[PDB]
């Protein structure tokens, strides 16, 4: 029937969540390359598309998008899982091409029509091993509003200790997501950084899939995706609450993992965070 995600428990927003605060008034635009609108536990609520040559927005071919979008919030019902912002307005902007299309260009114009339509809680379960000035340019801006930029952090491992976070999630004002599995093991491919903030649930986190149907991933992207929710009815709870009262207020509760480097500040907390 309905199944609890190993990872949504994990965290906690089912404390958030039976507390009545599920971030119905939040928007959460997913920055990948879709979402299946007729999939049977998404709600979607709007969005558009940055790239060039895929009319719709609804139209996911990667298969990704839908994915992550299933962390956020799947259904509230009798049929596949159960999201973790299960209530939010979750807008898919869409910057990906099919087959992997990263055209930086996409990329910034999708925070743009995000940052013009109010988005409150930003995701990007993307990135890449370079940077560009724009990128973090921009990156500053929705923050400035008042936006939570959250991403990935990054699929590299060591490389000797300098760092392998990527892009944008190794500039500052980003929240980037390090994968842990349900025994808080950091897992084997998640990035280490300085710039490694929080770590969340990566390792067989298993997600909605188009034409009626769920399955799991293993991705520094799968985790960016609880973290995004938390924060999303962190904001559902304290509304009222600066993009950065936000920050602070995650960046503090976690659960210590293990040295800052593999770790961030541990484990996200929505308990804790929320209040």
């Amino acid at each position: 029937a309905q199944s609890v995600p190993y990872g949504v428990s994990q965290i906690k927003a089912p404390a958030l969540h039976s507390q009545g605060y599920t971030g119905s008034n939040v928007k959460v635009a997913v920055i990948d390359s879709g979402i299946d609108s007729s999939h049977p536990d998404l709600k979607v609520a709007g969005g558009a598309s940055m790239v060039p040559s895929e009319t719709p927005n609804f139209q996911d071919d990667n298969s990704h998008g839908t994915h992550v979008a299933g962390t956020v919030a799947a259904l509230n019902n009798s049929i596949g899982v159960l999201g973790v912002a299960p209530s939010s307005a979750l807008y898919a902007v869409k910057v990906l091409g099919d087959a992997g299309s990263g055209q930086y260009s996409w990329i910034i114009n999708g925070i743009e029509w995000a940052i013009a339509n109010n988005m409150d809680v930003i995701n990007m379960s993307l990135g890449g091993p370079s940077g560009s000035a724009a990128l973090k340019a921009a990156v500053d801006k929705a923050v400035a509003s008042g936006v939570v930029v959250v991403a990935a952090a990054g699929n590299e491992g060591s490389t000797g200790s300098s760092s392998t976070v990527g892009y944008p999630g190794k500039y500052p004002s980003v929240i980037a997501v390090g994968a842990v599995d349900s025994s808080n093991q950091r897992a084997s491919f998640s990035s280490v950084g300085p710039e490694l903030d929080v770590m969340a649930p990566g390792v067989s986190i298993q997600s909605t899939l188009p034409g009626n149907k769920y399955g799991a991933y293993n991705g520094t992207s799968m985790a960016s995706p609880h973290v995004a929710g938390a924060a999303a009815l962190i904001l559902s709870k304290h509304p009222n609450w600066t993009n950065t009262q936000v920050r602070s207020s995650l960046q503090n509760t976690t659960t210590k993992l293990g040295d800052s480097f593999y770790y961030g500040k541990g484990l996200i907390n929505v308990q804790a965070a929320a209040q």
